[PDB]
């Protein structure tokens, strides 16, 4: 599980920045994001799935605020059986790993 790029860098004023979370596994995989900062920004989405092979597309939006580092982990794990939401899934699956993306709001 990969995440291109692998760092966000957004100007302290505001802007958007998009990963694409890459899965190179012979599986699907859910995801489940958190942000060590829920006041300058807002993640979409915050669940999800990335199929075998396939990418998921996770766009971080910035809003003002003091130039500062701060981090986006993600926390993923094996897709079970049949399900169609991540979030209803993520309910039941303990997550098995986490990929932690750095955000950097710069002046």
């Amino acid at each position: 599980l990969t995440a291109d790029p692998p760092a966000c860098t957004v100007p302290a004023a505001g802007v958007s920045s998009t990963h694409k979370l890459v899965n190179g596994g012979a599986e699907k995989i859910v995801f489940k994001i958190k942000s060590s900062n829920n006041n300058e920004y807002r993640i979409a989405p915050v669940f999800g799935f990335v199929d075998p092979s396939g990418s998921k597309d996770v766009v971080i939006t910035r809003t003002a605020g003091a130039p500062k580092e701060d981090k986006l982990v993600v926390h993923f794990a094996s897709a079970p059986a049949d399900a169609t939401d991540a979030q209803a899934a993520f309910v039941a699956v303990a997550p098995a790993g986490t990929v932690t993306i750095p955000m950097s709001a710069t002046a």
